[PDB]
């Protein structure tokens, strides 16, 4: 019934803004008591859209005190997804259910291996959201999320309730494939967007380059069994790159501004993939190198 929202993320917020307005309990959980500390004295959660800003007080609480916890929102990093996702095992009820709001592979089956007696739906989405402070986002673009649970096919009675929070959503009965899309849709364009210092639309400059990873890219959604997505990756890979031309990538950000990227779910996730079935990719295989060498030389981590 309570909706719990995990994590700093962006994408939390909006959801738990949208989600506790139109009527359904929501439960912000804080990192720690400083934190709860400082979002009482804001109080509450403020969105901005269009220009304008609103202020949604919603409860929050600490991972230690509260109730038990039967529907998570997981709102993170993939790199803190396991370590967020642990903080409140001891108050998981059995038939607790967790959305797992994290970019790329690796964090989801993590979180799943460690939390046996609970349910791990896996989420999709192109939302755009960022933050302007510590307790305000902005909803920068709207987008849609998939939604699935390759263990548990079935779709919860409860998607009901994101369609009454305005919260565009679809169940698909196989969640791996919209994951691994988007993933070789990541590995096609960021990668080189952060070696080659520009927009989206500079990578119209590298034509080859772009048709020789998307060749590996697709051979490794083929040895998948996801031949629709290996069809279509090119021409899926020469849309965005039209549509967010003069956009910064979301690893060209992170990089720019000193932080950790989530190349351990992305890139390193698709080469890892690849080792596994035996299928060589060896184009991936050194632009993950220059890539990693490329973090290591600014001081940010390779992971």
């Amino acid at each position: 019934m309570t909706w719990h929202i995990l994590g700093a993320g962006s994408l939390g917020s909006l959801w738990a803004a949208r989600l506790g307005r139109a009527g359904l309990p929501v439960r912000l959980i804080l990192r720690d008591r400083q934190r709860l500390r400082r979002y009482q004295q804001a109080g509450g959660l403020s969105l901005v859209e269009d220009g304008q800003a609103s202020l949604y007080p919603i409860a929050a609480e600490t991972p230690d005190g509260g109730q038990p916890i039967q529907r998570l929102l997981l709102a993170c990093k993939a790199y803190d997804a396991e370590e967020a996702a642990s903080s409140v095992a001891h108050r998981l009820a059995g038939n607790a259910e967790l959305l797992l709001l994290q970019n790329g592979l690796g964090s989801q089956q993590a979180v799943a291996a460690r939390l046996p007696r609970s349910r791990c739906l896996f989420a999709s989405s192109t939302e755009g959201a960022f933050r302007d402070g510590d307790f305000r986002v902005v909803f920068a673009g709207r987008g849609h999320t998939w939604l699935g649970d390759p263990r548990d096919t079935n779709a919860p009675a409860w998607l009901t309730q994101l369609s009454q929070a305005g919260i565009p959503h679809s169940w698909s009965d196989d969640i791996l494939e919209r994951l691994w899309r988007k993933l070789a849709l990541n590995c096609a364009i960021n990668p080189l967007t952060v070696l080659h210092d520009c927009r989206n639309g500079g990578l119209r400059q590298h034509p080859e380059e772009i048709a020789a990873l998307c060749d590996e890219l697709g051979q490794l959604l083929h040895a998948s069994g996801y031949d629709a997505a290996a069809r279509s990756l090119l021409e899926d890979v020469r849309a965005v790159i039209d549509a967010t031309a003069a956009n910064y990538s979301s690893m060209h950000q992170d990089v720019t501004r000193g932080r950790r990227t989530e190349i351990g779910y992305l890139l390193g996730y698709a080469c890892q993939h690849g080792q596994r079935l035996g299928l060589p990719l060896p184009r991936l295989g050194t632009l993950l190198a220059r890539l990693q060498a490329h973090l290591r030389q600014r001081g940010l981590p390779d992971r």
